[PDB]
């Protein structure tokens, strides 16, 4: 049986995977996708040439399906009914009998678990600081970012029990998350987005359920994990409602 790996979302994870499909000689399309449009619609073309083809198995790695994937189609991922499964790097690695070396199980521990995972795993101040940096340039941030980032935490920032809230109008929050680390709980919201981290994502999953549909929400990892609203599907006053109740558990 032959292996087609199709690619999501770009990160130091995906970054790793690629490495490792790339030296393992695996047949694997990688379209530079990003965390909001990792579609498997991406792969029409790719779905169409080896879908329903009995000799491939299709690895769709972290692909939200908004087509019907083949019946030779099977989802690698570690979100939402998977959130509790390995990183999508430890699932690729497994299929391909590729050992993690020292780096890449750094890599499956930040992206399963961020900086806990990996403490969790023994690492050092300066493997910690490598991952961070290496996650966040495979994400895409870049000097602007970092900005934002700088005074979202300086003049946007209140702390109410163990719970840090952010508002922002940055793009991407890994910055934000680095400058208030360590910290319990994080939630970092925009006019039309919001993404929880830390304890008791299942009490937020509650929260957000009230407000949209399941398919308007992603989350990964277990308690002290993440869970967020895809952007511009919620409104301002849905956001800002939300912002309160996830106050509210504190009191
Ligand atoms: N507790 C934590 N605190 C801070 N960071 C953490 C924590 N746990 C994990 N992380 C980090 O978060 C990253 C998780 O990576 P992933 O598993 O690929 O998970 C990614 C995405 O794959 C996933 N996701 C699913 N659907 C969507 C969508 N429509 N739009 C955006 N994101 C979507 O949600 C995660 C991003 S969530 C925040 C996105 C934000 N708009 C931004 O630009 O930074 C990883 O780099 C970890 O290091």
């Amino acid at each position: 049986k032959k292996h087609l790996f199709l690619l999501g979302g770009h990160d130091l994870e995906m970054q790793t995977i690629v490495q490792i499909l790339t030296d393992r000689n695996v047949i694997f399309k990688d379209r530079y996708l990003q965390w909001d449009n990792a579609l498997l619609s991406q792969y029409e073309e790719e779905i169409q040439q080896y879908g329903n083809k009995e000799p491939f198995i299709i690895y769709g790695v972290e692909l939200k399906e908004d087509i019907t994937p083949p019946t030779n189609y099977i989802r690698i991922d570690h979100h939402n009914e998977y959130a509790t499964y390995p990183s999508a790097l430890e699932q690729v690695a497994s299929i391909l009998d590729h050992p993690l070396n020292r780096y890449q199980t750094l890599v499956a521990a930040n992206a399963k678990a961020y900086i806990p995972g990996m403490l969790e795993i023994g690492a050092s101040h300066e493997e910690i600081n490598l991952i961070r940096q290496e996650d966040r340039k495979a994400q895409g941030v870049i000097e602007d970012d970092e900005k934002l980032a700088q005074e979202a935490i300086t003049n946007g920032t209140e702390k109410i029990g163990s719970l840090y809230v952010v508002f922002t109008t940055a793009n991407k929050f890994s910055p934000i998350c680095d400058r208030l680390y360590p910290y319990e709980k994080l939630l970092i919201y925009t006019p039309n987005e919001l993404i929880y981290y830390g304890k008791g994502i299942n009490s937020i999953q509650k929260i957000l359920k009230r407000y949209t549909p399941i398919s308007n929400i992603f989350w990964g990892g277990g308690i002290n994990g993440f869970i967020g609203t895809v952007r511009n599907r919620l409104t301002t006053n849905e956001i800002l409602n939300i912002v309160e109740q996830i106050k509210l558990l504190e009191l």
